[PDB]
């Protein structure tokens, strides 16, 4: 599970 490292990347990919 990733909240942090989606809120970034999730945002691009």
């Amino acid at each position: 599970f990733v909240q942090w490292f989606s809120k970034f990347l999730g945002r691009i990919l």
